[PDB]
C-alpha cells in the first residue's frame, strides 16, 4: 500500500547512483516498506517516472518520494516535481505522491562529518 | 593547529550555503577545532581557495578539507583536488599540510534521517 522511492540527481560517473542503490538496500533490511525503489533524475537508469511506475505496479497507493539531496535547489524545488506531476509544466491513478523534504543540515551530518575529518 | 575547511557544491540558488554554514556553526558548538571554514566550489563566496587561504592566516598547519557531498563525481575526483593543488592542473606555504578527506557516502545514518523524512520528521 506504502512505497519508498528514492530520488537522487544521478551523474555520468556511477558513484551517484551506487549510493541511492546502497541507501536502498539498507532501508529494505529494515522491513519498513513493502515497495522500495530507486531514481535517478538524469544520466542513468531507472529514471524518476520509471520508479513511480514501478512502484504503482506493485500495487502501492501512497508513493513516498524523498529526495536523497543535502539541499534544496532547482533540481529539488522544479524538476522533480515536474517529473512527479505535482507542479504544472507520467500520469499517476487515483494513488497519491507525498514529496517529502531533503536531509538538510541534520544533527547526523555533523556526526558523519567529525568521523570523516578523521578518517572515519 | 589545525583547521577543518568544510566544502560544498555551491548554486545560484543560497540553500547550498545555507547548508555548509548551518554545519560549520554546528561544528563550532562541539569544540573540536580551533579553526573551521566554509568554501564553495562555485557560483559563491567563500570559494575552496579563500577558505584554505583563511585558514592559514589563522594558524593553522593541519588543514582538514572535508568533502560535503553525499557521492564522489568529478566535483570531489578533480575540481576540489586540483584547487587544493592535490592533483596536477592557490599557492600553499611548506609549513602546512592539507588532509582530504572523504564524502558523506550511503552511512547508516543517512538511511536514519531518509527515513525520518519519509515520515516528514
Amino acid at each position: 500500500m506504502e512505497a519508498l522511492v528514492l530520488v537522487g540527481h544521478g551523474t555520468r560517473l556511477p558513484y551517484s547512483k551506487e549510493l541511492l542503490v546502497k541507501l536502498a538496500e539498507k532501508v529494505k533490511e529494515r522491513n519498513l516498506f513493502p515497495i522500495v525503489e530507486i531514481g535517478l533524475m538524469e544520466f542513468s537508469e531507472p529514471t524518476i517516472p520509471q520508479a513511480v511506475k514501478k512502484a504503482i505496479e506493485q500495487g502501492a497507493k501512497r508513493i513516498i518520494v524523498v529526495p536523497v539531496f543535502l539541499a534544496h535547489g532547482i533540481h529539488t524545488t522544479r524538476d522533480i516535481p515536474r517529473l512527479l506531476g505535482l507542479i504544472e509544466d507520467e500520469i499517476p491513478e487515483d494513488v497519491e505522491i507525498i514529496y517529502r523534504e531533503p536531509i538538510g543540515a541534520d544533527d547526523r551530518i555533523v556526526d558523519i562529518i567529525i568521523d570523516r575529518a578523521f578518517g572515519r
